[PDB]
């Protein structure tokens, strides 16, 4: 619901975020961490099923934050996936991946894996990225990387219940670590767009690998819309690797 | 920590499980849950370290259920992985991988995530699976597929605080679906040895696929004893492929 997820949000850790959710899908706000290497207010930008399910499934939706604004830079993104539920206790339950900018040695150390529950209730590279990518399954990323670490562009996806293109925001690190790390970042599809409406979002979390052959590697979790009975099972995982060069 | 975890555990969901925790850092027990396609008692085997930080860190610990047994098959199998944290109220602290056998064009939705908390108060034998093989990060898993769904044996890790062969034991699906489905199962290690105690633990959930090119896709989540405050950074999930040719 629109007017159910705009406003502000509080987890179980301390931490806040303020989102207006637009009326064609679009999340867009700031996020201030109680914990980890984060200082003051990041931006933050998703995207949520405009046209949920009214069997009483919750409606899916994610987020992504990368964690540099003026004051830090942690070389680091993450991007929540769950469901609003709404009433007179309200929630957003999430799953999240945390993926840091790592050398290609530690690249398998490089995604964090969390959960964190929101009530409305407050509690006691850019050239590089910028273009077309490939995954291993067929499906197709156009992206647009903005100086101030904004992602925007639209996903194809050859598998599962989509059709046609959808629209992707997302957010990168846009001052990487110059060591040879690559650049964390993430992005959400909501899975609706005029043509289908699969009730599901997807965030992927990952980092781009530059150089001869630049690569995107990513975690994601596609979350759908469910009962509340049903919410045990409402998240997938996966990897997912985009390359520059369309495959066979 | 073995007197700590041996016993019953509740989660939020209902469900029930009931664990032995072994001198040597074995897990062994039954898993009888609250929702989804099971019923009755599950077989449940992992690791967990044994001999934790002093610090005050929780204990790495994780297990896997295969959704098989005299009354239902469920095709799939769930790893948790986490850490027990003791006092006057214990918890163990988890997330969760549930695989499902799946044929090949829907192997990108096998995997469900999640997160499970267990209290102790209770709220209001296949050959294609036995041998060797090798991640494609140059690591080694030497197992056994028992006739009753047991998986035993021993990995060697090529990267990460870790030396030589560690402990293993999983469970697998012994009466996979013959429509051409994976074989789901999962496995732990508990990275101490005779040698190194890394304080953490890594479960795999995924599935076996066999033929020319036999494969387990798996898809892990390694966690480590951390202290309450920086519980929230204290698991890492990856994917892993293995083959059976180096």
């Amino acid at each position: 619901d629109q007017a159910g997820i705009t406003g502000t949000w509080y987890n179980q850790l301390g931490s806040t975020f303020i989102v207006t959710a637009g009326a064609d899908g679009a999340l867009t706000g700031t996020y201030e961490s109680a914990v980890g290497n984060a200082e003051s207010r990041y931006v933050l930008t998703g995207r949520y099923d405009s046209a949920p399910a009214t069997d009483g499934s919750g409606t899916a939706l994610g987020w992504t934050v990368a964690w540099k604004n003026n004051y830090r830079n942690a070389h680091s993104a993450t991007t929540w996936s769950g469901q609003y539920v709404g009433g007179a206790e309200a929630r957003i339950n999430t799953q999240w991946l945390l993926t840091s900018g790592t050398t290609e040695a530690n690249a398998w150390a490089s995604t964090l894996v969390g959960h964190d529950t929101f009530t409305k209730v407050k509690p006691s590279d850019q050239a590089g990225i910028t273009g077309t990518w490939y995954a291993q399954l067929g499906d197709t990323f156009i992206v647009t990387a903005g100086a101030d670490g904004a992602l925007t562009g639209t996903y194809v996806t050859a598998r599962g219940n989509a059709e046609s293109r959808y629209v992707l925001t997302g957010r990168y690190d846009s001052a990487p670590a110059t060591d040879g790390s690559g650049t964390a970042l993430g992005w959400t599809v909501a899975w609706k767009n005029n043509y289908r409406n699969a009730h599901s979002a997807t965030t992927w979390s990952g980092q781009y690998v530059g150089g001869a052959e630049a690569r995107i590697n990513t975690q994601w979790l596609l979350t759908r819309g469910t009962t509340e009975a049903n919410a045990w099972k409402s998240t997938l995982v996966g990897c997912a690797t985009f390359t520059k060069v369309k495959p066979s």
